[PDB]
This record gives structure tokens, C-alpha cells and sequence, in this order.
């Protein structure tokens, strides 16, 4: 199954011109015959060939395209398709070949003089053949050798148009033209079930059941797009079955068994006593029919969903019907829109739908990670070379990589403020000489902060800073190449600071984008990548597998297999985790950057939220949006002679695409940073463990004993012996045993200021001062070990019992000594 | 060159006392048969026949001879050179056997007096005294010869000294001692006192030296006080006319009027004589200021008070007329006892002079390391589990061998023991079980090791309560040499190759043995204790001339204080540390160390001031623990003969003296240090309080609850549970989360009042509504925990510490007590 070159009925000018010439010189002209020569009028515009005209012709061409498309899918799914003489299959049809088919299809009905299909078949097809050759001859210089290879080639496609011997299974050419003509024959004729089953069974051997359901489902959409009525389907319908081949009937005899010789009966032939034409419901139930037709037990609604009879009938009588029959560019534009929708509809069908187009609200870790980023931005002093040290906690390379991979950094950026944006400059000043290395190894290291201040920043308020951050990531490859690789976890030999900067800048860049972007989101963006031959080939294979398992259906929904294959082959991560640069102009990645890989990202449901850059836009992929492939084309070669492919991707949002991360990664380290130092308390326990100053007590004991005894004043000597000395000996023992009971009692025994003031001697006064110091000494230990320390212990105890009102009580109600 | 004295004494020798007893009975106690001063005199009713030249006089002469020879021997050891006799000997060479013969002769020197004549019947009285002595020897020849006197030739020699035929008062030691001794008693209260004192001082001086002569006349005045005689004052500036004493004459100053010389040389004008108008008598104050007098007599310019210090004049006379005066003149055993007390005091007094005085006899109060040592000893005793082979491990601290040797050396164990109780004593049994197999080693390395705790349990202890344990511990220390030799060696820091546990036990037992002793003893403290030692010959001889050096430099004095030399020699030669640092065993019976133990060294420990505080061991046996400021100063060394093994035995007489100068200097903190570290609080409650405040909020729980509330909300169940969830619950959870993401206590305190009441929840009874209330209560408790901690408790504790750090204890308590409500 070769890779398609992107050839399309809706973009090829050669085929489009063959459809004009056909319309312009036949087809748009009045019938010269008798049968239905009378024109019909739609919305005031006339149609000369309502039936076999332009809209019919263009649809046959459109059928051939999708029949080939579906065959290539069935082949890739492992299905065996009907082979020709040379062993080829409809899937082997080439772009060049298909173009020659459509050109011939454009003339397959030009040679009609009226609407007689019971005679003149030979003459009309001879005229169509002449009309086609006349076109080829007129544009001889153009069509050969580029379209047709020689006159023998032209003769071949003229032979298919003439249809002398009805060899409708000779070649892909004969089949596509015959099948394309027959698919348009499913309209409203009753009973609809007999017609549908017949034409279904004609196409089925060539491309398979899954592909045949897709064609007739798409055919109904092409009818809506070109304003033709669409029939309903009822497997339980009680009408008599219509044997399409010959317009006959099958009959039920009295054995109650379908008459078989199965036996064809003419609508004229008379039936016996107990004979009755088999009904369609009986026909759809036959083991042979159910085996080739999945219509049994199923139902389809006619018309358009949302429209009622009178509304649907008014639509059919619109001028747009006439425009489809008269305007080539219009009828092709209708089909193109319908064809494109059949690629998207089955995808949306296979996944849980959502009504929210916005990013979800922050989770707990995104909130925590936002707090951490804000703190780092405020304290760039916390930035080292191996790590970040912030509030008694160490954050290393692993932490910031986990943030880059688990957090939606657009959501984190929505939690940041203009203070954080202003603090970018100061981070940059702190990292003035931090070297950033481009992923291109030839490149010389660039000083981060210095380059920021010297060539990018330009003063101003916060909005200017945002523009300069967006400017840096847009225009400085030494910066963005490293950042993108670290964000997507595909980097080699990155410094911790390169990783940290990425983790800090990515949410801040998203904020800067959301705050500055003004324009409404474009719905078609282009992205350029340069991939290895090995990696691109993987993506090509994953895309083709997904496309092959995404098909429209009539009766058999294969959404479960589309789900399975998409989750197996999804490569959305290639455009995720970073501020990905895109353009509305395909020539930016294609011609300027010369990329071998081009993503045509389609976002018709507005799910990507692209922010304008400084035609550049920036994409930060939401966690639950997948970029599902619908088309893979070979686009020729780049400047360096490498193959170039375009991946057309459609944005689809679903809870099914949501990743499951285990939480805690950002909340954890945040909690540990809120941990209180409590240095006052740690200083209370060190003071409560200080040894008492006993030498001070001894010194005064000695001083008292020296004057206890060397003075002839009797009152002073007694005072020292009965009032001073015992208190000191009592205080010494108290501080030595650390006995609270003895300390708190000696407090009252300390003589008053007035008892000391009785002696106005020099030594008595100095002793007073030293006695006061000891008293303070004794008191601070009596209150600590006696009042305060017990209270704290009582407080703590009520806290581990969760008696909060009791913990406060232990501090409020302190018993006195 | 000075032979060791054999302890011969006037106060203990029986022969001399007998001679004095005979002299009184037959002569001195009988009335004078003469004319002058023959009339008896009363003192307190008792009659005294011979007031001047009687028994008290005769016994003092004998006391002078003793102190003269004593001071002469000291003078020689200080290196002084004494006047020699014809045979080349000095008074320091006088032997005990010879001194006894002299004292016997001295006893009769006055017996032949018929009255108190002056210069009339010298030869008659001295012949009668001689015949009295001959009569006494003959009547006692069987005992006196040849033990005391060699032969009749020897007896005749001392008889010839008594007769005094040729006035050869410097012919021999006997002549000098008898003649000087008789004169020394003439230093009475006669006027002028200065002329008499200078004279008799100059006669003795050449024989023994100035230092000795000063000691003899100082002691003399004490002998006078002890025998109730009047003691004269001394005044260098006395204006009264000088009396020459040899002649009872005067000297004369001319009109010149420098004293009248010859040749220069002084004269001797008879007091009867009659001279010129231009001349007057040389004053006492003029005599003492002469250059010739000042070079031979150190007492000008100086002064001596008369009478007894502390007594007035009226009290002195009521003492001089006491009945004791008559008892000294009539009772031999009484007068000798009076002199013995005075003589003994003259050996203690100069020692106390050389150091600071002390007032208090009792041990000092505990210091800070002794109080701490008692605690540590008590806690080791309470939990013997802390005892290891290499160290003791108490409350996080490691106590090693040096720590316990430091207690033994710096702490007064007796004081430490005073801080112990009966529980600690009772815990000895617990200690001994833990140390059941601990082996103790005697210093005697021939003895086998003994298992401490096993021997204690099976041999030493006898049951009963604490008092019996104390008795058992004391018994162990008294009788088991395997225990006490090791303990004493370690306590005194003179041991070798001791185990750690032996050191530990010594440090634990010493204060415990002291407490046991103090709690069980009830005897009044004796003042004479005897301690026996088995010393090497080298060590003893070192102690001997250490003691002899100290004794030779301790003298009484009149004018020249040599206290500083006493201080210097005592500190140099002190051996008090032989009896220190351990519970030392003593006895009131000298025969215990001498006979039973057969010690070659005996300490006669005297404690008249009650400084040692001995305790009775189980009788005559006592234990002393030497106080840190008490020295055992030697005053006497005697040769006592041979032991059982033919080794020489010596007796050291030591006096307990207390002084701050003996106080050792140790750095504090050797025990207080480790104790304080064992009391450092490991404040676990506060540490838990801190860690509680470090516990993290379950933010995920609050966020997940928001999800549930929303998902519970978008289905209308009960009326109006949905509106309740959207308008009352959800905002609170949003505010709680934002208040917990930030540490904003103001948001947290506010949202607490915003949580729905139970009454509001009571309106909804669905399974999911009750399941929501329970979750909501958990979030509320989560909010409250931090709103109270960060908002009230933690800042209260911070403001408390800040007030304590500023030493504002008032504000520290207000920090806890004045906690404002949210």
C-alpha cells in the first residue's frame, strides 16, 4: 500500500477543467431528444439535465475517489479484495491512473440526447466517446504525455466510455466508471431496501463490506451536499421485494418456502392458488443475503436530521440545487466539504464527547507548583548550580522535570501574576552569566541573563516584559531549542540550570501569551519538524493504521476499533508539553525552515487555544486533546533532497485522552517549605538547659563570711549571720539539686531593700547588688521549672489529645508558687 | 651530734619525786629553827613553814635544770656553739642519768637552812644540806646505788656540789645547773625588776645562748604563775636607780656626768657610801642603754607587763593569797602537777604563735563539691547497676578512677558522710551483692585475694537494722587487714596496682564509715590518743630529724619572736599527712600499739583544744578523720627501747593545731561539675510540641473534599442540601484551602466562625450528608489546629522567651496568661 501523493478531485485543475468542458459543451445544454427534454427549475434557476447532468457526473467522480480511498484502507486492514487478470486490486490504483478515470467519467454521459435508458445506449455512448476524444484533441498539448501517455492510452479510456461489450470487470477503469455510475442510482425509488441491497452487493466483492458501507454512507452525505433526496431504510418493511436485475419478483409458495430452481419471476406472470411474492423483510432475512448484507434488523431515517418534511422539501427546491447542476466550482465545493466531514465524524463518534472547550481548573499539584515557581522567581538567591535551595528544602533536576511532564503549564501560568512577570528581569540579572547551549553542538554557548539585558529587554512595564519573553522564545534558537527539548523530555546533556529555566519560563511564557494575544484563534495551523527517516516512518505507519480504522458506516459501527487503534498509534505527544510554534502560512515551515515533516493541524472546534506571537502562533496542547491524523501525503522534496510529508491532524477533545498521574509531586515539597523554624522556642530549651551560676553564689557566701566576722558592729554582723547567709546556703542547695520547692520558698526569705539600707557602708551596698542578682537568678529558675515548663508540657499533652481548648487553658491558667 | 632523748622527765621520774618527797618530809616541811623569817605564814588557812626557800622553790629549780638542758640541746641542733667545760662538753651533752643525779642534789640544796638569813651562815647551811643528802643516799643505798649513783665517789661528787666549798659554779654541768637553777628563782618582784633580770640573764647566756636563755626566763615566769608567785614587770625606761646585784651596789654619774669608769670598766659604789653634790645614781634606763649591755641583753627598748594577763590587780592578789599557793609549798604531787601543766603549755603556745589563730573547734560546713559528692555517692548507692569494671555511668555521665581519687583528696569525707542517711547505709547490702565477686587485695602481697561482697554477706554482717550495719562496717574497717590496708593506701594516695573498684569502694565506704562512726559513738572525746605504725628504718629516721628540726625551732621568748622560723620549719618538715585522708585507728591505751601490734613507731596524739573529733570504735579504740586545717605538730621525740623483733621503737608526741594556714587550696567544680550535667533536662514534651507544629496539613484532603462537594452538589438530593453545599460549605473549603496554602492565620481564624453549625447540618439526614459532616469536622479540626498554634500558642511562647531573654519574668508570665482570642 504505497503512500498517496495528495491528489484530489477537489484540487486537481486538469480534472476540474475536464468537468467544465463537459458542462460547457454538453450537459449544460438542452436535450435535443424527446424524453425529459423539458427543463426543470430550482429556485428560479433552470436545469436542462436534472438527472444525468453535472451534479450526477461530479458525484460519480467523487465516488471513484472514495472507493479507491476505502480499498487502500481495507488492504491495509488485511482484507482480501477482488483481483483482476493481472492480479491487481482497486487498491493498487495510482494517482495518475485515477485522474484518467475521472476525466473519462466527466464525459461518460455527455453524449446523451435525452433520458431514454431502454434504447440508444450504443448511440449515446458513441457520442460520449466522440465528445471525450474531441476534448483530448483540443487540449492535445496539455494532456499528453503528462496526463495520458499516448494515443493508445486515450483510446483505452475512450473504449471504456463507449462500452461496446460491457466488460465491466476487465480493469479498475471499467469498474470505477461502472460502479460510480451505479452508486448514484440509489435514490428514492421504492422499495429503497431492494435498491440499496443490490448496488451494495455489486460493489462489495471489489472493496469489502466495511469499505462498501463507508461508500454508501458517504454517498448519502454527498446527496445532502448536492440537494438530492435521501431514502430511509426499514428491514421490517412489508412491501413486496423488487428484484432489481430485470425489475422482477421472488415468490412464496405453500410449502412456505421461497421458490427456488433462486427462481426469478416476472411481474406479469400469474401465480397459483397459494403463491405470493416474497416481501423485502423476508428477503433481508435470507441466510444468503444476511451473509453479504448487514442491513438485517436495522433502520435508517430519510431526509435530514433536524429538518421536517416541509423544511426538507423546501431545501430540495433551493437555488443551490441548480448551482450544483450549473456551477462546477460550487458543486465541487459542496462535495469537498462533505468529503472532509466524513473523515472527522467517525473520529468524534469513537470517543466520549465533551461540552467544555476550555482547559480544566487547576489540580492540587498545579496550584502548589505555581506557589513554588512564584517563590523562586522572588528569591533567585535560592538558585545554585546543582540544585535549588528554598526554605530548608532542596529541589533538584528530577523535581522540575516532573513538573514539566505532569503539570499543564498553561494552567500553572494562569495562577501567576504580574509580580512574577516583573521578577523575570531579576532572575535574568542573577543568571547574567549562566550559559545556555543550543541543541546544535556547533553553536557557541550564550550567556542567558546578559543577552536578555543587552539585546532583548527594552524597559517598560510588565506587558513589555511579556512581549520580550515571547520574543526570546520566538527568535533565539540557542534558547528555544534547548527549552523545547527539555520540556518534551527528549534532550541530551542539559545542565540543571537549563532544566530549571525551562520549568520556570514555560508557565510564564504561557501567561505572557494569554495576556498579550488579541486575535481570535485561527482554525488551520501549520507546524514544521525535522525528523529522522526512522522516526518519520514510524509516524507515517501509525497514521496510516489510524486512518485505515476510521471509516464511515451505514449499519456496522466500528468505533471500538477506531478507539483501539488511535490509542495504540497516537503520536500527539510530539506536539505536546511545550510552547509549540505554528503558522497560518504553510510556506513558513515548508520553504523558509525547509522541514521534511509538516503538521497541518485542524482545530474546527476551537480546542487548542493558540496564542498569537508578536504569522506565528503558539500552541500548548491541553492534556485531553489528541491530534488525530486523517491524511498523509508525500509533498515532494526539501532543499536538501530529503522526502517531505504533510500530516493533516484534527484536534479532538475527550476525557478518554486524559492522563492519570499520581498526585503529591508538587504538593509535598511545598508543605515542607511551610514548616516553621520556631527559633524562639529552640532558644527557650537551650536556656532551660543552662547550668546555674553557682560560683556567683559561692563568691557572695565567701564575701559574707569574711565580714560575717571582721567587724565590731553587732547589728550588721547578726543581719549577715541570721538573714543573709542562710538564704545563700538555701539558694545554693536549691540550684544544685534543682529543687523547685526549696527555690520558691527562699524567695520570700531574701531581705528587703530597707533591711539592707540600714547599713550605709560601701561593702554592704555592693553586696546588696550581688544579692539582688542571685535573687533574680533563683527566681528565673523557680518560674521556669516551676510555672512555665510544666505549663508548656500540659499544653502539649492536650494537643496530642486534640483538646485544643485545654491546650490554651494550660497557658491561661498558671498556678502561683 | 645530739643523741635522742629517752623521755626522762622531772614530772614522771619516780626517783626524783621520791627525793623531793623526802626533802619536804624531813626538812622543808618543818619549821625554821632560826631567827630571821622563821615565822610561818598562812595561805587560805594552810600554814607554810618555808615561804621563800621551800618546796615550791626547790621544785622550780629542778624544773629550770630540765628546761635549760632542753633548750641547750635545741641550741646545738640550730647549729649554735655553746660554752664548753674542761672536758670539752656543753650543757647539751648532759645525759638523762646525769640529769637525774643533778635533780636529786638540787632537791637538798636548801634542806640545811635554819632560817632565811642573808649573808651569815652560808657554809653552815650548805654543810647541813650536804649531810641531809648523804643521809638520804645511805638510807636508800639499796635502791640508789648503783642504779642511780655509780659509787660513793659519785655520791661524794654531788655532795661536794651541794656543799659549795670553793664557789666553783662553772666547774661542771652539775655546778652550773645547781647554781644557775638556784639563781633563776631569784628573779622575784624585788625592785628594780630590770636590774635583776638583766643580771641572771647574763650569767646563763654564755652556757646555752640568747635564744635558749630567753626561753628559760620566759618559761620561768609561767612556772611562777603556776606556783602562785608574783611576776614582776619589765620597763626599760624605769627612772629608778640601777642596782648592781653583785654587791647590791650602784653606779655613779658625775657632773660630767658620764658614768664613772676605771682602767673601760664599771664600778660598784656601796649603797651605804656617800658622795659629792655634783653626782647622782645611774638610772635603770641609763644602764640598759649602754652599748655593752645591749650587745649581751636583748631587752631594751622593750616592756613586759606584770601579773596575769586578763586579771586586774585586786584579782591577782586574791590569787597570790589562794590556798593553792600553800598546796604548792606542801604537796609535792600538786606542785609538780602545776609545773608539768605549765611546762607542757610552753611547748604548745609558741606553735600557735607561728600561725593564724582559729576560734572554732568544729569541722566547717559542707562546701559545694562536698554537697555534690554526697549526692553522687547516694545515687551510686541507690542504683549499683551503674557500676562497671572501668567506670561508673550515672545519668549520662562517665565517672572514672581519677574522679574518685579527687573526692578522696579534696573532700572532707567526714563532712560528706554527715550528708548521708540511713537509706544509704541500708543500701550497702545492695551494693555488696552487686560486688559479690569483686576481689579485694591487701597491700601485703603474700595474702590471698578476698571476695568483697561474699565475705561481707557471709562473715561480716549479722542481720538487724541500720545501726547493726554501721557496727558491721566499722568492724570490717577495724579488724580485716585485707580491707583496710587497701582502703587506707588509696585514701592516702600511696597505693600501687589497685583496681578501679577498690578505688570506688574506698571513695564510697570512707564517708559511709565516718557517718557510721558519728552515729554510733557516744564516748566523750579523749584528749590523748595513741597510734602505732610499722615504718621502714629509712622513713622513721626522716620523720625523726623532721621532728627534731621542728622542735629545735620552736621556742618561747621574752623579747625576740622567732615565730617566722617556726612557721618555715613546720611547713618544711610537717608529716601530718601520715594521719590524714582516712579513718585512722587510734587507742587511749599505749599498750595496744606497743605490745599487741608491736609497732616500731608510736604517735602520742594530743588534742587539748578538741579539734580532732574522734569517734569510739565498738573500750579504748577510736577513729579520727583529720580535718583539712589541722596539723599534728611534734613537740617531743623519745627513744622507747626495742620491739619484739629487736628494732628500735620511738614515740612521737604530736599536738593538734588548727589554722587557716593549714587550709589546702583546691579548685572547685571537681564534683559539682559532673553533677550539674547529670541534671540537664531532656525536655521531651517541648520537643514534641515543636514537632507537632512541624506536622503538615493534608491539603490534598481539602482539595479532594472540594471535588466531592461539587460532585455531591450537581445532583439535587435533599432540600436544600444542594444549596447548602453551594452557599455554605464550598466557600468555607475554598477559604480554608487558601488559608492553609498561605500561612495566613487571619484567614484561618475567620473561616473557623464560618464553618456551618451542627444545627444547620441537622437539617439533612441522608447517608451522604452525614458522611459530609464527618469530613467537614476533620477539615475544621485541621484549620483550628493551625489557627490556634500559629495564631495564639506559638507567638505566646515566643513572647515569653523574649521577655525571659530580657530577664523580665513579669512579662514572661503575661505572655502565657494574656493570650487574646481570635
Amino acid at each position: 500500500v504505497p503512500t498517496w501523493n495528495g491528489f484530489s478531485l477537489y484540487t486537481d485543475e486538469t480534472v476540474r477543467n475536464a468537468a467544465r468542458y463537459a458542462y460547457d459543451n454538453y450537459l449544460g445544454k438542452p436535450y435535443t431528444g424527446t424524453v425529459e427534454a423539458t427543463p426543470v427549475n430550482f429556485g428560479g434557476q433552470m436545469v436542462y439535465r436534472q438527472h444525468h447532468g453535472l451534479a450526477h457526473t461530479l458525484r460519480t467522480m467523487a465516488y471513484a475517489e472514495i472507493i479507491v480511498e476505502e480499498a487502500r484502507k481495507a488492504k491495509l486492514r488485511g482484507e482480501s479484495l477482488k483481483t483482476f487478470a493481472d492480479g491487481r486490486t482497486l487498491a493498487d490504483v495510482t494517482p495518475e491512473e485515477l485522474r484518467k478515470i475521472m476525466i473519462a467519467q466527466a464525459f461518460f454521459v455527455t453524449g446523451r440526447d435525452d433520458e431514454e435508458s431502454s434504447k440508444n445506449y450504443e448511440k449515446y455512448h458513441e457520442q460520449s466517446r466522440d465528445a471525450f476524444l474531441k476534448y483530448v484533441e483540443e487540449n492535445k498539448s496539455t494532456l499528453i504525455p503528462d496526463v495520458f501517455k499516448d494515443e493508445k492510452d486515450v483510446k483505452f479510456y475512450a473504449d471504456v466510455i463507449e462500452d461496446k461489450d460491457h466488460k465491466w470487470a476487465d480493469s479498475p477503469a471499467h469498474v470505477l466508471v461502472n460502479q460510480g455510475h451505479m452508486v448514484d442510482l440509489v435514490r428514492v425509488k421504492q422499495p429503497p431496501e431492494s435498491y440499496l441491497e443490490y448496488y451494495f452487493s455489486q460493489l462489495q466483492p471489489w472493496i469489502g463490506s466495511t469499505a462498501t458501507e463507508a461508500v454508501f454512507a458517504t454517498q448519502r452525505q454527498f446527496f445532502h451536499a448536492t440537494y438530492e433526496a435521501v431514502a430511509g431504510f426499514d428491514s421490517e418493511n412489508k412491501e413486496p421485494h423488487l428484484v432489481v436485475d430485470g425489475l422482477g419478483r421472488y415468490v412464496i409458495g405453500q410449502d412456505g418456502n421461497p421458490i427456488r430452481e433462486l427462481k426469478f419471476f416476472s411481474q406479469k406472470k400469474k401465480l397459483e392458488e397459494n403463491q405470493r411474492y416474497m416481501r423485502v423483510d423476508e428477503y433481508l432475512k435470507l441466510d444468503e443475503v444476511q451473509k453479504r448484507f448487514p442491513g438485517a434488523g436495522k433502520k435508517l431515517d430519510g431526509g435530514l436530521p433536524g429538518l421536517k418534511e416541509y423544511q426538507y422539501l423546501q431545501r430540495l427546491n433551493s437555488i443551490n440545487r441548480a448551482r450544483c447542476e450549473n456551477d462546477v466550482d460550487f458543486c465541487l465545493g459542496q462535495l469537498q466539504t462533505a468529503h472532509h466531514q466524513t473523515k472527522i465524524t467517525p473520529i468524534k463518534r469513537a470517543f466520549q464527547s465533551s461540552s467544555e472547550k476550555a482547559r480544566r481548573q487547576p489540580n492540587m499539584d498545579e496550584i502548589a507548583a505555581a506557589r513554588i515557581v512564584q517563590q523562586i522567581m522572588a528569591n533567585p538567591d535560592c538558585i545554585h548550580d546543582d540544585h535549588v535551595f528554598l526554605n530548608g528544602q532542596k529541589l533538584e533536576e528530577k523535581f522540575f522535570r516532573d513538573l514539566l511532564a505532569k503539570c499543564d503549564m498553561a494552567i500553572v501560568g494562569s495562577l501567576l501574576n504580574d509580580t512574577d512577570i516583573r521578577n523575570i528581569d531579576t532572575l535574568m540579572q542573577h543568571e547574567r552569566n549562566t550559559e545556555f547551549h543550543s541543541t546544535d553542538a556547533k553553536a557557541k554557548p550564550v550567556k542567558l541573563g546578559e543577552t536578555w539585558e543587552k539585546t532583548i529587554r527594552s524597559g517598560g512595564g510588565v506587558t513589555q516584559i511579556k512581549h520580550d519573553l515571547i520574543f526570546l522564545m520566538q527568535n533565539d534558537a540557542w534558547y528555544h531549542t534547548r527549552v523545547n527539548a527539555i520540556a518534551q523530555n527528549r534532550d541530551k546533556d542539559s545542565t540543571f540550570k537549563e532544566v530549571l529555566i525551562t520549568a520556570l519560563m514555560t508557565p510564564l511564557t504561557n501567561k505572557s501569551l494569554m495576556d498579550t494575544s488579541r486575535s481570535p484563534a485561527p482554525k488551520t495551523l501549520f507546524r514544521g519538524l525535522d525528523l529522522s527517516e526512522e522516526f518519520k516512518n514510524k509516524l507515517i505507519n501509525q497514521a496510516e493504521t489510524i486512518i485505515a480504522n476510521t471509516t464511515e458506516h451505514l449499519f456496522t459501527d466500528l468505533s471500538t476499533e477506531a478507539f483501539k487503534q488511535i490509542k495504540l498509534n497516537d503520536f500527539s505527544q510530539v506536539s505536546a508539553r511545550t510552547c509549540a510554534s505554528t503558522s497560518t502560512n504553510i510556506e513558513v515551515p515548508r520553504t523558509i525552515f525547509g522541514s521534511n515533516t509538516i503538521f497541518e493541524i485542524l482545530d474546527p472546534d476551537g480546542l487548542l487555544h493558540p496564542k498569537q506571537v508578536g504569522s506565528e502562533y503558539s500552541i500548548y496542547l491541553p492534556e485531553d486533546v489528541a491530534l488525530v491524523p486523517i491524511k498523509v501525503s508525500f509533498d515532494g522534496k526539501t532543499g536538501k533532497g530529503k522526502d517531505r510529508h504533510i500530516f493533516t491532524l484534527v484536534a479532538v477533545k475527550s476525557p478518554d485522552f486524559t492522563p492519570r498521574h499520581e498526585s503529591g509531586y508538587a504538593v509535598g515539597p511545598l508543605l515542607k517549605m511551610q514548616t516553621p523554624k520556631l527559633e524562639e522556642i529552640q532558644r527557650l530549651v537551650e536556656q532551660a538547659r543552662e547550668e546555674p551560676d553557682l560560683e556567683r553564689v559561692f563568691n557572695l557566701q565567701s564575701r559574707v563570711a569574711r565580714q560575717a566576722k571582721f567587724s565590731t558592729e553587732s547589728g550588721y554582723k547578726t543581719f549577715l549571720n541570721e538573714k543573709v547567709a542562710p538564704v545563700l546556703e538555701q539558694s545554693l542547695n536549691g540550684l544544685l539539686d534543682n529543687n523547685v520547692t526549696i527555690l520558691g520558698k527562699v524567695l520570700s526569705a531574701f531581705p528587703s531593700d530597707g533591711q539592707w539600707s540600714a547599713f550605709n557602708s560601701v561593702e554592704a551596698r555592693q553586696m546588696k547588688i550581688q544579692m539582688d542578682a542571685i535573687k533574680q537568678m533563683v527566681e528565673k529558675k523557680a518560674v521556669l521549672e516551676g510555672q512555665i515548663l510544666p505549663a508548656l508540657a500540659q499544653c502539649q499533652n492536650a494537643l496530642e489529645k486534640q483538646n485544643i481548648a485545654g491546650a490554651l487553658q494550660a497557658l491561661r491558667n498558671i498556678p502561683s508558687l
